[PDB]
């Protein structure tokens, strides 16, 4: 298990391979980061929100996640683009990225990260992409408001609340 902020990560499948590696970012800045390398999944939760994250080296694959309040739903997304360390997340910065904590010092780069665009989600999501929502009966599509949609963030979808079994 391992934390990322808020977010919350259990392994599903895959190794945990890091290597340091330069990146130039969006606002036009070198960033040095561990950057991960393979093909991995995990379970992922964000207050009440789980979801399961497929990823490979700097590309979110595939989120899935449950139906929750809006605010541990958007929170979970964001936060899984970014801990995929996702190419377009990297382009989504602009201007500096330079917050300090409450010691004084520079916030190390992926927490720079975390911080911008859990505040600017706007900025990621526009550079993310949209696609065509899954018709696929068990999953929705999701757009940036965190409604069922027609349209869906590219590779997330989401599973509806049902009582599949008729318990009531």
């Amino acid at each position: 298990r391992q934390r990322f902020g808020r977010l919350e990560l259990k392994r599903i499948s895959g190794r945990g391979f890091k290597n340091d590696e330069e990146i130039l970012i969006g606002n036009g800045t070198i960033q040095k980061i561990g950057i991960w390398d393979g093909e991995e999944e995990f379970h992922v939760r964000c207050g009440e929100c789980r979801g399961i994250l497929k990823k490979s080296q700097m590309r979110m694959e595939k989120l899935l996640i449950n139906s929750a309040k809006k605010e541990d739903m958007k929170d979970l997304i964001i936060l899984c683009m970014v801990f995929s360390q996702d190419t377009r997340m990297f382009q989504g910065v602009r201007g500096e990225i330079n917050f300090l904590n409450r010691a004084g010092q520079l916030l190390s780069p992926m927490y720079q990260l975390q911080r911008y665009f859990l505040n600017r989600s706007n900025d990621l999501f526009d550079q993310w992409g949209y696609e065509e929502s899954p018709k696929a009966s068990e999953l929705h599509g999701i757009n940036e408001l965190m409604n069922a949609s027609d349209y869906t963030l590219k590779g997330v979808v989401v599973t509806k609340n049902v009582d599949h079994h008729h318990h009531h």
